[PDB]
DNA sequence: AAATTTGTAGGAATTTTCTGCAAATTT
DNA sequence: AAATTTGCAGAAAATTCCTACAAATTT
C-alpha cells in the first residue's frame, strides 16, 4: 500500500525537462548544480570557507520555514529541527531572524 | 553578489540564476505541505544530510580525492572531513 | 487561572580542532 | 629522492545539550 519514498525525494524542487514537463528533482541536485557553477566561476581563486558558505545558504531558509510553520514558537521549532532551543536562538540571532 | 545560484528557465525559455536558498525554501514548503500535522522530528539532520553529501562529492571531485585540499577549501578539519565521508559511506 | 514559552546561565556531554608522527602515496 | 598526503590518536578548544527556574506570554 505504501510506495517507497527514498531520502533524496523527500526534499524536492520543481524542474522542467525537454518535453516541457514539470518534474520533482532532489534538492541534492540543486546543491550540486550550485556547487558546479561555483567551481566554474572560480577560476583558481582560493577558497577557505565553503562549508560555512553553503551552511549559511541552507540554514537561513530552514529557520525561516520552521519559524513560519511553528508560528514563531522557538520550542516547537527546536523540537522539530532536532536541535536545542539555545542552539536555535544562536542560529536565529546569527542570521538576524529576531 | 550571490555566490551560490542555480539555473532556472521561464516560459520564454530564458535562463536565469536563482539563489540556492530559494530551492531550499521551496523544498521545505513542499515538505511541510505534503505532511498533514504528522510529526517532523529531526529536520536539521535531514536537510544537513541532503546538503552535505553533494557538497563532499563536488569538493572531492574538484580536489581529485585530495582530502587535505578538500578540507582546507571547505574550512573544516581533515578529521571532520573523514568523519563526514565515513558518515555518508564515501570512503 | 493555568499552561506554555521565553530568557538566561552554569555545567556536562559531545564535536571539532590542534598537534604530531609513522606509513603510504604522489610528485 | 623528495614532497605531500594519509591514517591515526591524545589533548585543547569550541560547540551543543542538559538542567533548572523566574518572568513573560499564550491558551
Amino acid at each position: 500500500m505504501f510506495e517507497q519514498r527514498v531520502n533524496s525525494d523527500v526534499l524536492t524542487v520543481s524542474t522542467v525537462n525537454s518535453q516541457d514537463q514539470v518534474t520533482q528533482k532532489p534538492l541534492r541536485d540543486s546543491v550540486k548544480q550550485a556547487l558546479k557553477n561555483y567551481f566554474a566561476q572560480l577560476n583558481g581563486q582560493d577558497v577557505n570557507d565553503l562549508y560555512e558558505l553553503v551552511l549559511a545558504e541552507v540554514e537561513q531558509p530552514l529557520l525561516d520555514m520552521v519559524m513560519q510553520y511553528t508560528r514563531g514558537n522557538q520550542t516547537r521549532a527546536a523540537l522539530m529541527m532536532g536541535i536545542n532551543r539555545g542552539t536555535l536562538r544562536k542560529k536565529l540571532k546569527k542570521y538576524g531572524m529576531n
